[PDB]
């Protein structure tokens, strides 16, 4: 059935209290099936070295036992003891900012001896002692895993002898390919090669990010690998992925790859976070999921998400449930809460779990229980589980052009000034089509011919760094009848973050038929739109324009109005082979985004039902498992608003209406501010 | 008398003139009778390990005697010398920025052994020198001491020693009072414990501040006892404390327990400095007088206060006067200038005293001595000194949620985010009682029962961490006829910082009639107020809102205007025994704050004539050792105003009326653009 659950801490509970029984009663009155424990409290389990004590896990996996409820138990690598760090102080890492200091969680150096020689035993322990124990379902591996910025002694000389390898002992190739002449940078013996800390070399800090992220990859595999060594033929290892983080989940990942860290895992997994009450819209939820079930490639599971959450995040209500069912339209095959209850110290006092600080019944733990209690009964929950999605557009997601842009700022060239970045073009873009009611899946860069190919309309948002055979395999989509629509600041560079040296776009000129090489930040540039864009017409050119010199046979669909850069088009449209190319030069405006790409999707044939909708009710769908069509209707917004189905079946829920009322499509259709409702393409059961 | 003078620095002042007769007679001329000196000049005194020269302070001694001013000599220990760092550098402290660097003052640690060792000679030397002297009259202890954010090594180890001590050495009983599970952060053996510089636990970081707190109380206690073993018996010791420095004295002190710290003195002093020109409100000049009146129990010293001032308070003619006048009538006895001139060279250059660097007269030391000369007229003198303040109202200050709040930030629950802090609170109630005309004293949280009976209204400005003993207190005040107001995040954890795990507000839900467990950022949320507080209504609720669940006895002041929250009140106030208590749970604008404070004090019974002129004239009062009631009128404004005498008997002073005019409670009265008179009740 689709789990639901929450992060149980009986660790953080006040020892004064004996309240584990009824936390459980508290849960499986609620509908929950899964916890999950272990994670964070390594001094507890391990509290002297090599003495294990396993009195609170015990309790935990003894209580679901007795309460029927399934557990996730979660390594506790990812916060060390007190007694590790003073017998070795290496195993927090040195960043840029200098010596660490003990106490927060995830300032370790992920290659020190210590701490993977003491992970593995207390991973080995833990896991060990709980495999056989019938309630756990499935494993975390350590937690939200990064390389937390280290620059340490051992992790350069690594990454000193993976380039070695790579450049095969060939200085000349290494300087050349980063243009290390520059500022007289040379490695020119071994020996010589410097400390990466205070790098001016973007080319060669990149390539450091990239090997740390590879780090990060690995160091989940060894784990997974470990756990694979203990664990039962019907359990799993997950992991729990964030995002960037800007106050709440917003972008692409910085510090990790999430499509190929996840490829040692059984199911991805996935933290989201987003703003709720008059700022809910659902964009993060959305991408979150989006990103998860790409990165899986099909469903995943939201191991953690807000409750009570933050404070500002406290659901309206309603809004729990909305963005309970809002995970599962994403596919989500299960929801889990960050966490039960709410910590009386430290650091996250104030987010805030199912449960206040007063272990009482509150409204937002009861409408969780509603939402679980719904999911629980199976003619809802065979329904919506396990949902398949088939979108017909894709975005193009690149970790090593985040990286290359959050150096040379699409601005200003420079790692200082401006404000856009790389993620908020992907967002802006992201945005409007989730305005628009359009789903996407993500596709790493490097995607495959053959993954390619299954799209209508491929988007490449700021794509600033890839190789030459990606750049190919791009061509060749377009002329297979592919649309792709890049914007600026695309396939500027090599692999390594060196500018290609030939006409820009690279190897794309004839694609897109255009070329630049002009660039400036636009004070007072708007756009002229002939035709097709005739609604794009007087709309502001922002932060960055590029001067595209389009091609005597390309159509132009906007030019900026200005008097020295009215000679060059800000965005292009070109046929090739059966497909077409289009670019967009500069940074627009929301509802330029939507004009932009509601022109470009109708361009390449693209429809989905409630992209009539847009703008009034959120629509996303899929099939289940029995191959019906689940289509759910999502309202982000504090009013009652009314509109036409979007299909026909039958409504799952019933809503301010009853569960199982057949409708039609075209019917008049009321939800309550914050409302929700499922139509399924079958009729009453 | 009245004390009125400047701190002066003869070894500041350029060699090639020989002046200080001259500074001395321009000082009697002021009225002036008091300097202070020594404080800032280690190195001056002590030039060499071991090497004492007082050639400065015996001629500051000698040109005071001549002119008949007395001297109050200042420890020079809060700056030290080259000499002593080049052969100990851990005098300066180990801060959480790493390695200090010599030159400015207040960046030692200060249980160095070497700066206690060298500290104890030069006190010892100086006070010795100077004890017997005839013009020396007291004694400043350090300066504005506080623990300058040591994490130095010693400072560490001890308080861990305290913690063994407070914890009888039970490691299970510390890591549950303080959470430690979390994050993996356990200390399990003594010799596990860590550096605190990094920690992200605010139960164990907040035990810290308050360990360092108490090491500043115990510094001026050590010194304290010192001077001690040497003074007259017709000397007095004290010290000039500071408040929160934001431009300018805004707030209790973060740094310092001034109710603890002060109970080494004599005396209390203070420091206070405040805008002026079109800014001057008199809120931060009687707020540190409340202050200090409130942390040594009577009458204290305003050691320091600005002349012409950093750049920007520069006062408008007769602004030093009405800044004066204004400091008598919150209770000091002593009005001290830093300082008497302007440095030539170094970081207060333009930090200007009485003289500019001209050393010539000038309109600020001209009025200076208008106004010394006024107050040294026994017909004045003796009316305004020992000033007595018997006030209706108190607010709680605590230090300890003032610490906890700098991590838990109201609005976010982290140490980043946000705008409103502690100060701004315990302020924005502060300044609306100022605007009302009510004036307050301080208490600190943990007050006695007897000194909480004495308010007929008690005020718990975000009153965050406290014992258990303090909040049963405060509910039998409640119990036996008080009248306790409580704001958001009032009585959330105990005193560990650990949030209490039962209903909220803790043990107290029976006294506000009233439970909450959730609680938000408002988005355009206001305020319904059906009767009591209909003059609220449409107000918004701002920065944080906690949603209170009334008892169906409670009244209910003010309800939540929003879809999503109003079954929940915003204010709410509860009947117990023979008293009640209030809980606003927002943030309010400053009218907002009037208007529920003026309904509050009328609840309380609290009423006096001078509330009947709030907005128009500031009305500042008590009573004078001849038993007289004596009202301060302060026009706070850059125009006339005109209003109806709160009181009578006789004007003192006289404004553009003379000096001993008879007035009666409704006369007519103007004042000029920052004027000034006293209605003495005779």
């Amino acid at each position: 059935p689709i789990l639901f659950g929450a992060a149980y801490y009986d660790e953080y509970i006040p020892r004064d209290l004996d309240r584990i029984d009824t936390d459980m009663e508290m849960m499986t009155r609620a509908g929950i099936n899964v916890i999950r424990i272990g994670e964070s409290t390594w001094s507890t389990c391990e509290p002297q070295p090599g003495h294990f004590d396993w009195t609170h896990i015990d309790r935990a996996l003894d209580a679901a036992t007795n309460a029927g409820i399934n557990v996730i138990v979660g390594t506790p690598t990812y916060a060390v003891p007190t007694w590790l760090v003073a017998m070795y102080p290496d195993v927090l890492a040195t960043t840029p900012a200098g010596e660490p200091h003990y106490g927060a969680r995830q300032i370790m150096n992920i290659v020190n001896p210590a701490y993977r020689l003491y992970g593995e035993r207390v991973i080995r322990s833990l896991i060990s002692h709980v495999a056989q124990q019938p309630c756990v379902i499935g494993y975390q591996v350590d937690n939200e895993t990064k390389y937390y910025d280290s620059v340490s002694h051992d992790m350069q000389v690594m990454f000193i002898k993976q380039l070695r390898h790579e450049f095969k002992n060939d200085l000349e190739a290494l300087n050349e390919a980063y243009g290390l002449d520059y500022w007289s940078n040379r490695i020119n013996a071994w020996e010589d090669f410097p400390d990466l800390t205070g790098s001016i070399n973007e080319s060669l800090r990149a390539r450091f990010d990239r090997f740390r992220r590879d780090q990060v990859a690995e160091y989940l595999a060894w784990q997974a690998s470990i756990i694979r060594e203990y664990m039962r033929d019907d359990q799993f290892i997950t992991h729990n992925f964030d995002y960037e983080w800007r106050g709440h989940s917003y972008g692409l990942q910085p510090a990790v790859d999430h499509f190929r860290a996840a490829r040692a895992l059984d199911i991805c997994g996935v933290d989201i976070y987003h703003p709720s009450e008059d700022a809910l819209t659902g964009k993060e939820i959305a991408f979150g999921g989006d990103m998860a079930r790409s990165a899986g490639g099909g469903n995943y599971l939201v191991l953690e998400t807000q409750a009570q959450g933050q404070h500002g995040w406290l659901p309206y209500p309603g809004q729990l449930r909305l963005q309970a069912y809002s995970h599962l339209a994403s596919g989500a095959d299960g929801i889990m809460y960050w966490h039960w209850h709410s910590i009386h110290n430290s650091f996250e006092t104030y987010w805030r779990g199912l449960l206040s600080h007063d272990f009482e019944s509150n409204p937002t733990y009861e409408e969780a229980g509603r939402f679980g209690r719904e999911i629980g009964d199976p003619r809802i929950g065979d329904t919506l589980s396990h949902l398949s999605k088939r979108n017909a557009v894709a975005i193009l997601a690149s970790n090593e052009s985040l990286t290359a842009l959050s150096w040379f700022h699409i601005e200003t060239g420079f790692p200082m000034g401006g404000t856009l970045t790389y993620n908020d073009v992907l967002r802006s873009i992201y945005d409007a089509l989730f305005e628009l009611n359009v789903e996407v899946d993500f596709l790493p860069a490097d995607a495959s011919a053959d993954q390619l190919a299954g799209y209508s309309l491929v988007i490449a948002p700021a794509l600033y760094t890839t190789d030459q055979q990606t750049i190919d395999r791009l061509a060749r989509y377009v002329k297979n009848g592919g649309h792709l629509l890049a914007t600026m600041r695309s396939f500027v560079a090599d692999e390594n973050v060196k500018v290609w040296h030939d006409k820009a776009p690279h190897h794309l000129v004839d694609i897109f038929g255009m070329t630049y090489n002009q660039f400036t930040r636009p004070m007072g540039v708007s756009l002229k739109c002939p035709d097709t864009l005739a609604d794009l017409a007087g709309a502001s050119a922002n932060d960055f324009i590029e001067m595209l010199s389009p091609a005597p046979e390309t159509h132009v669909l906007a030019w900026y109005d200005h008097y020295a850069w009215d000679s060059y088009a800000a965005i292009t449209r070109h046929a090739f082979g059966s497909g077409d190319a289009q670019w967009v030069g500069t940074q627009l405006q929301a509802d330029a985004w939507r004009t932009v790409l509601a022109e470009a999707l109708s361009n390449a044939g693209v429809h989905t039902p409630g992209m009539e909708l847009a703008g009034t009710v959120c629509v996303r769908s899929g099939t289940n498992t029995a191959g019906d069509t689940v289509t759910y209707l999502l309202n982000y917004s504090g009013s009652p608003i009314t509109f036409r189905a979007p299909a026909s079946g039958t409504f799952l829920l019933g809503h301010p209406v009853t569960a199982e009322t057949p409708v039609t499509v075209g019917d008049a259709v009321t939800l309550p501010r914050w409302g929700v409702d499922i139509i399924v393409g079958r009729q009453p059961t």
